């Protein structure tokens, strides 16, 4: 349980 989305999908970064 660690959905960053900022590294796991790079939302912005």
């Amino acid at each position: 349980f660690l959905p960053i989305v900022g590294l796991l999908k790079s939302l912005l970064k």
